[PDB]
């Protein structure tokens, strides 16, 4: 019932335990830089661009992140989609984390307004060696905290970590992440099932067969949704929510599929396994894949674990 | 030079004549566009989850509706939201029919994916005391007609006869600039929208249209597929990129789902007035005469080629 | 009744007496300035003068930004040919392509001197017309407050609320910061009669002739063994005049040695809220004639002003008819 | 390199060790700022006329309240608003007191003068169980003090042991952006600031102070008068521009009229902590013991030597 806040829950999960701060002011940091994302995607001054006063957005989100992480001193070494190659954090700023992100994803198709957001994956580091790109591949089960930013009809952060899967609304009124579902748990099986099928000729036999047995049903019962926005944020969040499967299948022209792994795959992952979910690679679990690059493609289906184990039974019969 | 919807509404107005009441209509309507964006970003949430101690649809057309009636340029008001028509009381009656669904995709609202508002503006047919009929005109008469998107930001499209104009809105003023004018579509594009959940339901037209586009037929690339499970936001994005969306009629939906005077005609313009077409199949969305305010009726717009590609199939399967 | 916007209310108003629309246009494009200076004012966006996004247009004092924002949206709204502010010597005269009927008079951001300790500041503004027939110039904006089609403030304090006087009447808009309008909260106001507050700095009191001098002993010693008024002086003028248009009241800023013909300007500070006060059932005077009476010579004019309750008012022009 | 107030708080606790409850209250209680700010600058005051069809002191109270109750950091709460020293449930108890005004000069707020938020935190000393005496510490006590002022824009002032710091609020975002460090006064100013309408009834002190200001002594200039009537507002300007600032001892408040715990106490130990200074005329206000939680006093507070200059004078009179 009591009301609480994005900066009071990891500045007191921080608090009551150990105490070293750099989580927690990384985490701070990063609500810090995901709000001021958020301004920016509502368009947020765009009048003074078209002169009001007188005589970008996944560029400026990659900024607004790196250097927030950066100045929080709790960073060692950062990947994100727009930066090629890692980010060695400059010594004196440096941390014990290596921060895994996506700035804003979806902003492919942003012109036409679809919901985007901000992913992102939190490590530790291991190694005792000079810091380094190679500190990235960890496997997803190494994650300390994963999560979202989702950017949609509202701003929503959903924060993984150990204590479980946290959803804060953005309240733009006074600039806060208000707390407003607590370890939240996926249903075990959905109407509804997240699929890109203009690549049907290229599918697997098996997600062939398992998107004709949601499409006729096998047991006599009712059809599953199609539901596809073309942000792995806003259908993974629906996934999460509404309940159900998302599919970014391996095809022919992706024989990994697309979406990366070091910070699309496994924070998504995460995120599922912390609220009672599962996702697998198909042959491998996303979590236990161990990266050889930090830009490394995957295939994943995550969701509901009645519905994905569904899957996984007609992966073992085309297999 | 900067050009906001409240200035853009008062000189397209002075330079189509006429006495003053449609610019105030669209400016309340935009007035309740904002204040329909603040509650949906959900601002003073924190208020309600107790940050001091101690209904989206129902506020939304509230918000229309309210603003509509007091904008004296109403005297019929329909809305997804109320059975019946709103014959606006007496003192408050203009010349104007507004169709509306105040927020659109709401069901699924609490995934937070982008929902909008739909509108429609008629002129009264009436010569004495409005009724409801005055709702029950055909697509091709809509003075303007078009919707709000509360997706990555708040976008209000209005098309008019002078074209389709796109404003942003601006939350740190509350003013929506002028950022597209006279926009029209892609010709043909690469994204197909539909639910293909229905798959079992579909036509054999429908079905094989999908066919051509999963399985390009003249040795091309196949198509793209994007359902976003809300109308605005689908028909804008086939507005922005280009493509086609669907909501075909099928064996137990005999007259689609999305309903004509508020959902389907209102699109339709927009797509019309900006080179794109919209087809039931067999009428054009805006030549079907309603017989009842919340009809249904199949809806198929997007790029005039893509239609076209679809109008073929259906053809030949009737 | 119901819900109204300033945005209806202007063309409502500028439709219930057909109209060209310009004052209707003008009036538009003048709130839409003033949303714009009340989010900067508010300091909205401060975080990416100070290395949220590491690196970099508005690197601008708040005042100056602010006469840029009320320039360009009136020349801008094809309504304007002469306009007069504070930041700017010479009168402004409006390209032929955007030339309008209307001279503008406008303090873009009053008490922006004192604006390091978070003060009240806001936007004083005065619509005349041209009466020449001839090319504009800085002469059609001498023209006397008796002469105001429109007149008004915006007052950027606990929050923001536009004020706007017309023969109307005055009508007081309160701006919502979520929805970004300016929503309609009191209709045709007038002022009390007589209040129990005096506004004026009385650091100047070595150099205050005897009127002034007599009259504040009255409030501090009332002679009809009464109860004293009380003192109130914010250093803003927008802020005090506006507390004594709600609570009623006087405010004065009158002759010294420092500045002996005043200090507050004519065209853009002291008529348009003796527009605000006359509307609203107050007064406004020079001490020898009142403001809206004062003929001007120059755009950047000084004047006396002594405004506030009628009562009131009277009480201290019976004191300065003792010393002439 | 940008600094928040979350940073801030944080880090200095971190140089600290410390539990983290001193941070936690913090805050907890910026946000309860910020949402005040909200409230104040009017957000939604659409609503409350009719957009959609159909207090603040107690708001701004219940706010400070909830969110401080919340923070597991407080076990008694003092407040105007409040005649009573509010004791935290056991569940949600922390080792501080926390005296605080959460909105000063609502008084005059329907001319919309510039109001704030008043607060000060001590720590419990008795090792009783928590009650209304653990509040009626001397200022000098004090953990950390400071105010929120929401005029031109929205600041939070905060004073501790490592200075004064002022932080500007950044709406676009809901950030506390620190924009004055370890702030210090001029040791002398050129305003002076009190109600001049209780002259009748001032100290002969007060009285020649006045003129020694209005009419100086050395025949060189005179200082300028500056009475918003917001105590906030006079005092953040006494921090910013320098001068003096009195609340001295009339008849009708023959003790002074503002609070010792929660308005006097704050102040003085801001000023003391930026290089002021703060007086009964008597005694320091940080020293002064208190008896009752809603005791008043009279406060000089400002420049150091505009002080002692008052203080000349009063002991002349004394
Ligand atoms: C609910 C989990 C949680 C949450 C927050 N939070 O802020 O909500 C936290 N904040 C901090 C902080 O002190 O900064 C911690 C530190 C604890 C920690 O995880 N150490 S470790 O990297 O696994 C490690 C590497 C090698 C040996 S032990 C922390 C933990
Ligand atoms: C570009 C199209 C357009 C746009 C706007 N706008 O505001 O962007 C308009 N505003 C208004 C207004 O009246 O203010 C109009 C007049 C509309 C109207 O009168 N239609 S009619 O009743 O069938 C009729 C009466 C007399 C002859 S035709 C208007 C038109
Ligand atoms: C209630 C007072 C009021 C308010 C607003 N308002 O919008 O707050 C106005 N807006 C406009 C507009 O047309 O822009 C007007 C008319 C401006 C004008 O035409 N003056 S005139 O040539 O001597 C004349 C001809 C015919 C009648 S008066 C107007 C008037
Ligand atoms: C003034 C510097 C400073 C600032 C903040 N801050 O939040 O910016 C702090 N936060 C916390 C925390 O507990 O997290 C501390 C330590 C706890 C504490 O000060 N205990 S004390 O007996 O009152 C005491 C007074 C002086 C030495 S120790 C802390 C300290
Ligand atoms: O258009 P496709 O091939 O279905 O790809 C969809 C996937 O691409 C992505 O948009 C990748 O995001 P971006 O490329 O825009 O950064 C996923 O969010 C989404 O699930
Ligand atoms: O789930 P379905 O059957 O595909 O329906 C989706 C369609 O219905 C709508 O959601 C209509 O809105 P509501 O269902 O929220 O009333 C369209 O926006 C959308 O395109
Ligand atoms: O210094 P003084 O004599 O108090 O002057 C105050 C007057 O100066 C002004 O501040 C003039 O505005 P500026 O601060 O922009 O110069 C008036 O608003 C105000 O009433
Ligand atoms: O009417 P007065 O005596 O000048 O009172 C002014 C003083 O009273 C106060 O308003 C007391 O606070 P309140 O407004 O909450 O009663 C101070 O903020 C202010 O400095």
């Amino acid at each position: 019932t009591d009301v609480n806040t994005l900066t009071r829950f990891v500045m007191e999960e921080g608090r009551k335990a150990r105490g070293t701060g750099e989580l927690t002011q990384l985490l701070n940091s990063l609500c810090t830089a995901v709000k001021a994302i958020s301004s920016a995607v509502r368009k947020a001054g765009i009048a003074h661009l078209y002169g009001i006063a007188g005589s970008k957005l996944d560029v400026l989100s990659n900024d607004l992140v790196m250097n927030m992480l950066k100045s929080s001193f709790a960073t060692c070494v950062l990947v994100s989609e727009e930066d090629k190659h890692a980010i060695i954090v400059e010594p004196e700023k440096r941390g014990k984390y290596v921060v895994c992100f996506d700035p804003l994803d979806g902003s492919s198709n942003i012109d036409c307004l679809v919901s985007v957001g901000t992913i992102f994956g939190i490590y530790r580091k291991k190694s005792t060696d000079e810091p380094s790109e190679k500190d990235a591949l960890q496997p997803g089960r190494n994650l300390v905290a994963a999560g979202y930013a989702l950017y949609g009809s509202a701003t929503m952060l959903v924060l993984a970590m150990d204590c479980g899967v946290n959803c804060f609304m953005l309240d733009p009124a006074i600039g806060e992440f208000i707390l407003v579902d607590k370890d939240v748990k996926i249903k075990k099986k959905g109407k509804i099932y997240s699929l890109n099928e203009g690549y049907a000729r290229d599918f697997d036999p098996a997600v062939t067969e398992y998107i004709q047995r949601k499409k006729f049903p096998p047991d006599n019962s009712a059809p599953y949704g199609a539901r596809y926005v073309g942000s792995m944020v806003a259908d993974v969040h629906r996934t999460l929510v509404y309940g159900g499967i998302f599919l970014y299948p391996a095809n022919k022209k992706s024989p990994n599929g697309k979406l990366r792994l070091l910070y699309e795959c496994n924070p998504m992952a995460y995120v599922m396994e912390k609220a009672g979910g599962m996702a697998t690679t198909g042959k491998e679990a996303v979590l236990d894949v161990i990266p050889t690059d930090i830009h490394q493609r995957a295939p994943v289906i995550l969701g509901s674990p009645d519905d994905v184990l569904e899957f996984l039974k007609v992966y073992e019969k085309h297999s």
